[PDB]
């Protein structure tokens, strides 16, 4: 009856659009934790190599799939830090499409549905110019001290986020199925 | 063999008087976390619509029961913050009664057993009178900015608390029996 | 040379009433009031807060003005990050706030960092989410409510009110305090 | 007018020697060992602490006050937040906490801030919770221990000792420091 | 398919040199969380009694087991704090022996083996000697204002350490077959 | 006695240029990028960092030191723990980094924390390990690169390199602040 974040919690209603999401790595966080696939626990992947930090809390979405092999990745916009192992409502305000060491790694810009802050911006235009600046540099950066490379491209609206989401759905269905 | 914190962590066995306590929210927190009754994992609620704390670390008892259809919550006073997820064994002193948008929500007002500190008072009576005022004002005012009432009343001894607890326990151990 | 006292020898700066030097006392989600201590320029404890509320943004105030109850003129900054009391930093007025404290007129100004790169941009307080104005408002509501002290918080008021009010306080510093 | 010297422009207090202007040096929860530089009135790093250990409690000093170590008389501070090194808060005698350090006495007061609603009602250490004096004690005993230094704590004394050491420190002062 | 971080975690291929470690308690806290054996929760075990602070991440082994019936502890040195619950690959560099209250209880001193200022390190011998001493202070001051005893002896090299990994790995599977 | 500009009125110490005294203006982790106003001596925040990135250590400026560039030397002081701005400490030069901001050149000494029992023992930036100076250098060529500016940070050079650039800023400012 506890559940494995990624396989047992429910991606919820509303989603494609609306989704619950797992916290992996806190705003202001040094540590790169990540979901253990096997065993559903949090893990350090490693310390960033560099002096920085994650711009926003950050996660994935349950019962999706990537070609990867994970679920899909996803940053949430909103006024507080969340801990590693929580999970929320967020919906979805962009795609950022990377490269990642030569592989596709598009992530999710959401807002946390919860927040009256952020819970009303639908669209990741709405930000601050400045703050997309920072997000792209931040992906741009992060592993540059482990000699990789990440291109980050012009972000795309809702409606291509809420397509990738979709997409991982479905690709996660149809995984469990031959399970 | 991995817990549900509401249905596989036992109450522990000086219940009702002593109990273990599933916390949720820490100390200072603006983050209104709150269990997930069906994975048992913590989620995000809100984030509180005010600029207000939790005065104190606050949860719930496991296999407990009311009316509201949760697990009775209570505010464990402590010298520290505690991390949503984990458990602390406490000491019921006072029931704090109230109203929240017309229903009834009852709250124990609890210490850790097990903080040198704090662990030797038995009733709330025995707190500074400021604390008691910090924490009704709190309940009064923390969901004022999502134009919610809640009335909260005279808080009523450690008798009438665990009598309370027990209720919980009753109510719990039927709602398990048709299952 | 000489070491200052934060509300005398600090200068409000070039571009005031419109842009100006703050003087923080008070950090984001601080429950801890600060203030400045007139006499000597350091920062003192008035109080801890007699409620379960934290300072929504940095606060503090701007040096060389006065007003009517013998204080510098308040204001809120809005910005990414905590300032530490006795910092200054510089912002641009975007609105300002009416209250009455203990049937006093204590009207603040809202502000943003003008060096911070997500904040320096705005340039009134209708540009802020609507959430945002009411924590604020909610805030100076509250926080002297376990002390018996009411506050009334009226609707904000537009840049060109706050720069009037901030020109003012620059104008009776100059009169009761530089010349006199 | 005049940015101060915390030790020698900032006042005792009316209510001196019961109560008090307190300088903080060092905040609850510290490993840094802050303290007032005498001759600029800054705030310096004498030390990091050598064992994993923190201040219990906000910590600093009273203006204008004197000991035979030369220093001005130290005080520990009980209240619900943590204060900034070089801010002052008023705060009230409950006890004093006799000490001997590398074989020299150091007494030192234990109060209440006096503007912390939950505190400063307090008016004798025997108030306190048992544990939270033996916490205290064991700090003081420990704190120094890695660098090979001894410090005896002996057994609390009352607020009217405590107050009659205050007073003597600020007569040392105004005998050594203010009047020659 | 949700682990219990004792019995389901596996110690990791490279075991017993290098280790999957269970984090219990935060580099800086006054909280004394443990495992908690039935059922895999976090649990407060105590606040502190005196004013000291952990001076790095601990934790456990899982799939360990020593003399006492509990799980091999771990101090893990690293860069960063790390959340209670959350685990990390770590590289033994010694063994720090002690007796607490008369019974025998040894634990490993650690890196974070992705940790990039950390993970060069073999030998506890290649620390700055202040940092030992801060260690062995605070295992032998921790516990005294509960009036308890903790005889902290000279560290003991990584190949020791090892030894005694090897030998909890063993004590476990030991216990797992009669079950 | 008189409170101290951090600048002119804090002495430079006995050790120097070896061993200094350091006034931090930035703590280990912060985002916020504070810095020395000349004028009044106050902490003023400079900006905002434009990028996700924080302070790898501690950072500030040697009292009495000059640099082409009108300001005191800069210094990155590596120990065990945040230091609050404003505060001063005492240092050990252990290298130097060239660096080159904008077209100018802009040394900065990298320093160890002379009391801090850890990291006291530490005499060359060559003790320390390799990914703690990529991590460095690193920080520098990116801090301002959401700022469209340029930073070339270039291999670090010894203490006794270190050293001399300490005691020449030391005779720039004696040539040009204190004596006309």
């Amino acid at each position: 009856v506890a559940a494995h974040p990624w396989h047992d919690l429910e991606i919820g209603p509303g989603a494609p659009n609306i989704f619950n999401c797992v916290v992996e790595i806190t705003k202001g966080s040094k540590v790169k934790y990540e979901l253990d696939k096997k065993t559903g626990m949090i893990k350090v992947d490693r310390i960033l190599y560099s002096s920085v930090v994650y711009p926003h809390n950050y996660g994935f979405i349950p019962r999706t799939l990537c070609e990867d092999n994970d679920p899909l990745d996803v940053l949430v916009l909103m006024q507080e830090p969340v801990l590693p192992g929580c999970f929320l409502r967020a919906r979805a305000i962009g795609l950022m499409p990377m490269i990642d060491q030569g592989e596709k790694d598009d992530k999710i810009i959401a807002v946390c549905a919860d927040d009256p802050e952020y819970k009303h911006y639908t669209d990741f235009k709405e930000l601050q110019p400045h703050r997309l600046m920072e997000i792209k540099r931040f992906f741009e950066d992060y592993k540059k001290n482990e000699n990789k490379e990440v291109a980050v491209n012009e972000f795309l609206p809702p409606s291509t986020a809420v397509e990738a989401i979709q997409h991982s759905m479905d690709l996660y269905a149809e995984y469990i199925l031959h399970t």
